[PDB]
């Protein structure tokens, strides 16, 4: 499924990302723009042999198990496909548990190279929020 803007800014505020360990609903919106233009089938191979997977583009070498990233950890205990899905529940979920991590946003590249810093409101403004 490929989400429109406002289309998603509600579903992410709806599963409680907007101001998730405050980052506000803006950065979420810009990082899903950039990671997988706002397209829940988004694929994407890593040079290591991972795969980043959904919206969000979540890796397989950390959270997810794909069968085919052989020594990898599967934090999130879903398979990649889970992340596929029209519903982005899962993709959510392990969204909430990588930006606790450590690191926060920073663990998605598009969001540190094209969000971070940025007037990052733009995403969600004339959204019925
Ligand atoms: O979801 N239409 O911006
Ligand atoms: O992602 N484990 O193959």
């Amino acid at each position: 499924k490929v989400f429109g803007r406002c289309e998603l800014a509600a579903a992410m505020k709806r599963h409680g990302l907007d101001n998730y360990r405050g980052y506000s609903l803006g950065n979420w919106v810009c990082a899903a723009k950039f990671e997988s233009n706002f397209n829940t089938q988004a694929t994407n191979r890593n040079t290591d042999g991972s795969t980043d997977y959904g919206i969000l583009q979540i890796n397989s070498r950390w959270w997810c198990n794909d069968g085919r990233t052989p020594g990898s950890r599967n934090l999130c205990n879903i398979p990649c496909s889970a992340l596929l899905s029209s519903d982005i529940t899962a993709s959510v979920n392990c969204a909430k548990k990588i930006v606790s991590d450590g690191n926060g946003m920073n663990a998605w590249v598009a969001w540190r190279n094209r969000c971070k810093g940025t007037d990052v409101q733009a995403w969600i403004r004339g959204c019925r929020l």
